[PDB]
């Protein structure tokens, strides 16, 4: 399941040695595009990432976990966002290696206010049994965005 889905400790961002905790990548690092955050971090029970540039796709910026699931068993994803101006962000369930098959995939609309969003997901028959969530934070406007209470659980 998920590791640190309240943010009561640090984020740990460290991609190649610990994925199965929070971290961000994004395509600046890459020679993809320029997109890059400024800063991030936990604050009063809550995930804060500052965007300075978006790049030019939506996944050039991402915010992710890999979390073991059941095939054929049916899950409930929920957590809550805000950012400082309003837009989009995506979240996912995909694939954590190529060819990034996406299993789920919404776009959710952002305000200034904290809401929750809570979808169903069944993992497919023939999926993987180690895939990742992620959250979508690029091509939109460059802004901070938070996060709290991230859940993946069983049905
Ligand atoms: O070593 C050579 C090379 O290495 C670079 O470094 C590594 C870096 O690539 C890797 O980044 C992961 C990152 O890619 C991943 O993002 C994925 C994103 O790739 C994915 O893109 C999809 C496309 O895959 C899909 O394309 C295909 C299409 O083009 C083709 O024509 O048809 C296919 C159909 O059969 C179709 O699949 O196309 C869509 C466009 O609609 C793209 O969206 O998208 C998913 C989201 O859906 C996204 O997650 O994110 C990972 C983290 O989750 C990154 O890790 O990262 C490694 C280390 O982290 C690097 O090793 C260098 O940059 C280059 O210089 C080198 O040459
Ligand atoms: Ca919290």
């Amino acid at each position: 399941s998920i590791n640190n889905g309240t943010f009561d400790e640090p984020i740990v961002n460290d991609q190649a040695n610990n994925p199965d905790e929070w971290f961000i990548w994004q395509a600046g690092d890459y020679g993809i595009s320029g997109a890059r955050v400024s800063d991030y971090g936990v604050r009063d029970g809550y995930a804060y990432i500052t965007i300075a540039d978006p790049g030019t796709d939506t996944w050039h910026i991402q915010f992710n976990q890999w979390i073991g699931l059941y095939r054929g068993k049916t899950y409930t994803i929920s957590f809550k966002a805000k950012a400082d101006t309003p837009r989009p962000i995506n979240v996912k369930i995909l694939q954590n290696h190529d060819p990034w098959t996406n299993y789920f995939a919404q776009t959710v609309n952002l305000t200034a206010d904290w809401q929750t969003f809570t979808f169903t997901y069944t993992h497919p028959d023939d999926a993987d049994e180690v895939v990742q969530i992620s959250f979508e934070l690029g091509e939109g406007t460059a802004t901070t965005i938070y996060f709290d209470d991230v859940t993946v659980s069983p049905q």
